[PDB]
């Protein structure tokens, strides 16, 4: 008949397919964490710090659908803020629960640990409200179940962080268990009928008139869950389909109508021209950040641009506030084939040619590696690429179908990917034990969050950790200060990290040549996700993908401009 | 003639005795960082992450007087916030300079990396305003020197963090170099003459009357720079002098008038009675947090209390807004000996007896270790104790005179001390190469900030890193859940950390018996700060100082109270 508020939270999380919970303990949340162990199928990650935990919750949400991190008042929550900000910026549904002092301790304004010593128990909640879609600070047991529900719903449907503060005393108070028998409503509200019809009719007419329409899938294609619809749209229409860096993975790169990675002026000439020559652009989930776009360098030649977004539509100069793309895309599928029936298929640019055979002793170079990497990938892989050369280079890698890419192009917080790898590996394990998780992280970025490797080991997760050793911050050196000491890093013994963190079942590998790369990555046992691996990749100091060389100059100029 | 705004900043920092600058680079601050190398006597730490950099700037400021951390917009600054908030809570003057997008970039609202994608460039500044004494976001070159000077002054005189945003384009513009020839005013404003005279005269008359006065030194004694005056006051009066956990180190423990560590009901009975039986209490810099006070358990039996504070005075029920203790204490030196001339000295409580001789093979215990540690310490040592058993246990250690203690009793962010150790070691090196820096950090806390050892190594800093291996979060286990899996940690090979981060000149030791403890710590070579050292200390899982056992129960009850 009755259940603790704490246990109710974990029962709800289990109902919405969140099965791993991130964060660190502190006195203000200990009684709440107890409740995790009362719920079958729920686990506590036991993160090495709160920032890493927040990055992990982000990785988990991207793969699983949403996530939860629990921290402690002041010291835990403030540690996590950069992770939460990144989740807000990139539209990732992370529920951040904070164990806060009891109602009675607040009432009496006790000078407790983890406060600013001024009796203000609102300050951290206030700070988090800036990077949250909504917040709740629970003060009474009576409406607490509904507020938990609302927070979980909002996290999921808006795909942005939500803040939920739970006083220590309230987690052990009882609420009706019967509440758990009605599901949380996880569904979008239908669109305005008249506005949605206008948009659909208008698109269909633009489609009928188009001779070279193109589809461009960007971040929100993935973040707001329209990949299936976009795939159908591609198949029914036969229109060329291109993807952005931030949306890479949202469309199948083995589809015969897939045209490549569009990055404005930084695209392959053939890709740039194929996109920009379009007489109708179907833009799915645009997020036009500097790195996503070669510093705002799109040069569409047509006015006929349809922008599909999670919360609104735009057609040419006309805006349709509130009209959600999910339902527009679904309903379009009914009549889009008819609208496209006169289309005569325009050729797409061909895939970048495979690397030519070279001697086994050929030193590894970035351009070669990114082009070679597609050989190692397989359908189902989660492929994570850190801000730095890795994020820029993965744009050149051809993905198998059904690859989930993670690249934090907008927020661009180095170190993110160590934590994201952990969360992705949890979620991937829960989905399918044979799903591989593959990380490319710079030597510089690894340093910020290196301890989260510990948490991978403790749970026997088996990601592939490729560390690009180029002796410092190459991306920065290419922006400004190529020999500046601030761009250099202390030299670590990367392959000793796993055993240092107590790993027992693992492999470590170093590759420095083309021969070594091929030998390792083509190897049958290596391709099985049987244990955690670290691969140290030795690369030259100033070597970078060409797109990064160019973007670095553009970014330098933007910042230096008077 | 003219100097860049960026170089002006570093010239000012040099003038105010800030010679190490903390933080991490990002495109928005790279041109600024260049200017560090243009100023002789200035260096860039090259921190391994921003949170650790903020903890470091905090440790540096505690030893040196104030500090500066530079981060990048969004990703850098938010990472630092837990460090900044602890500095705000514990009154440590840290100048947080953030490299922000150029004026033209903000005006056109470019969708740049490290933004929330909504074109709001004020949001992170807003967030930091909550944990800063003042803020400045520089927009006009003409007033930028004055604004820098204002921020530096405020950081130092108020001993609280200040936020300074510097658009990337502005750092390279010129300002008049002759401004540098007039020093920043770093002095307190004189007190209101009449109010101060009233306070002084009243205290001198209370003094003349008291038969059992005592002096109690707390956190703000050291944080607000009145340690010399307080010591001199003890010497002139010969009144018994006690210290709090947060103030420990502020007064000299090898002084015939030193009475012990007062912690309300957690005190030695002799110490508790000596303080609470007083007929006059001279309280210097009180900060009555839960852990500092045994959960608010002071039981003074007099109302004759003089509270000295940085920004005001209190005498019994009478408050004197704005009367700063610095000048009150200094001027009391003139006539307080005469006022105290009738005082017949009351005996002080005896110091805890030395440990009894025990067999060399006796396994190490916490209580023995804290009571032995005083043998190893020397005058001038910086002694840093992490939240957990270390912070509570260090209360039991006798300090040599002139010991700088660091224990973050109020904010209590585990991991703080790895960074604080770096900051303190930089400062100590600048003050006196022979000054030792000694850390006691738990195995759990080390995990959150472990990478900052890298930065110690790269600069050839030589602290003593004592890591307390008790297989998890013992403090938490004693509060709630002694066998809870959230209180356990992944087991690391601690002694491999130094070589894993590239150390070449170092020692590692393990101690597990009293014999091993004594042989190592009494060793003449060990006692020289000739290289970085890590000492793994093997301790039992549930072993703790008695004061923690008691505090842990009081904390649990406070959180659980309905
Ligand atoms: C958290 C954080 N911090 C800092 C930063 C910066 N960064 C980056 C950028 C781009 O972002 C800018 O600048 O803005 S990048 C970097 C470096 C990295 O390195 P690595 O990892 O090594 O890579 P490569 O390139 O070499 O491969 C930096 C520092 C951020 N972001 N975040
Ligand atoms: C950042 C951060 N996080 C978390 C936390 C919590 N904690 C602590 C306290 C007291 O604070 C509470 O509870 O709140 S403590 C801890 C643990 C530690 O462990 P170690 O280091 O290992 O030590 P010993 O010696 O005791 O064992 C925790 C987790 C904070 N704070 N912060
Ligand atoms: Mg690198
Ligand atoms: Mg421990």
């Amino acid at each position: 008949s009755e259940i603790t508020l704490g246990k109710y939270l974990f029962e709800r999380l289990k109902q919405v397919n969140v099965n791993t919970v991130f964060g660190l303990p502190g006195a203000f949340n200990l009684s709440l964490l107890d409740k995790i162990y009362e719920v079958e199928g729920m686990r506590w990650a036991g993160n090495a710090n709160e920032l890493n935990a927040a990055y992990a919750a982000d990785g988990y949400a991207r793969i699983k659908g949403m996530s939860c991190i629990i921290t402690t008042f002041g010291v835990g929550e403030l540690s996590a803020l950069n992770g939460i900000a990144g989740s807000y910026a990139e539209h990732v549904g992370v529920l951040h629960v904070v164990g806060v002092p009891s109602i009675s301790a607040q009432a009496k304004q006790l000078l407790l640990h983890h406060t600013l010593g001024n009796g203000d128990f609102t300050v951290f909640h206030r700070m988090s409200a800036n990077i949250s879609e909504t917040t709740a600070m629970i003060t009474d047991i009576a409406t607490a179940p509904a507020e938990i529900d609302r927070c979980i719903r909002t996290t999921y449907v808006t795909q942005r962080p939500v803040y939920l503060g739970l006083p220590a005393n309230l987690v052990d108070l009882n609420v009706p268990a019967k509440l758990l028998q009605t599901p949380i409503d996880m569904s979008l509200k239908p669109n305005d009928a008249e506005s949605e019809k206008e948009v659909i009719d208008t698109i269909l007419v633009l489609d009928k008139d188009a001779k070279n329409p193109v589809i461009l899938a960007d971040a929100c294609c993935s973040r707001h869950d329209v990949k299936a619809e976009t795939k159908k749209l591609i198949d029914l229409t036969q229109f060329p389909a291109f993807v952005t860096p931030m949306g890479k993975g949202s469309i199948d790169e083995q589809h015969p109508r897939y045209g490549g990675v569009y990055v404005g002026t930084l695209s392959k000439p053939e890709v740039k021209e194929a996109v920009e020559s379009a007489d109708l652009i179907l833009s799915v989930g645009a997020l036009l950040s500097d790195f996503n776009t070669g510093s705002f360098s799109y040069s569409y030649k047509t006015k006929n641009i349809v922008e599909f977004h999670s919360d609104h539509m735009k057609i040419r100069n006309a805006t349709f506030p509130g009209v959600q793309m999910k339902f527009v895309l679904q309903k379009l599928l009914t009549a889009i084939a008819d609208a496209a029936k006169g289309y005569k298929p325009v050729a797409v640019p061909a895939r970048t040619p495979a690397n030519a055979a070279v001697p086994a002793s050929t030193p590894l170079k970035q351009e070669w590696m990114w082009n070679q990497l597609g050989n190692f990938l397989q359908e189902g892989d989660v492929v994570i690429a850190e801000t730095g050369t890795s994020a820029f280079g993965i744009n050149q890698t051809t993905f198998p179908n059904n690859t989930y890419g993670i690249s934090q192009v907008l927020w661009g917080s180095i170190g993110f990917t160590t934590g994201a790898t952990l969360g992705a590996a949890f979620a991937a394990e829960e989905i399918d034990p044979k799903k591989r998780v593959i990380l490319f992280i710079g030597d510089g970025s690894l340093q910020l969050t290196v301890q989260e490797i510990s948490t991978m080991i403790r749970w026997g997760l088996k990601p592939y950790l490729f560390v690009l050793n180029n002796d410092g911050y190459t991306i920065e050196k290419l922006i400004h200060g190529p020999k500046a000491q601030y761009n250099e890093i202390q030299g670590w013994d990367h392959l000793s990290l796993l055993p240092t963190f107590g790993a027992k079942d693992y492999e470590t590998h170093r590759v420095a040549t083309t021969g070594e790369w091929d030998k390792l990555t083509q190897d049958k046992s290596f391709n099985d996700n049987s244990k955690i691996r670290m691969i140290e990749v030795m690369l030259p100091v100033f070597d970078a993908p060409q797109n990064l060389v160019e973007q670095a100059k553009l970014t330098a100029a933007t910042n230096a401009k008077q």
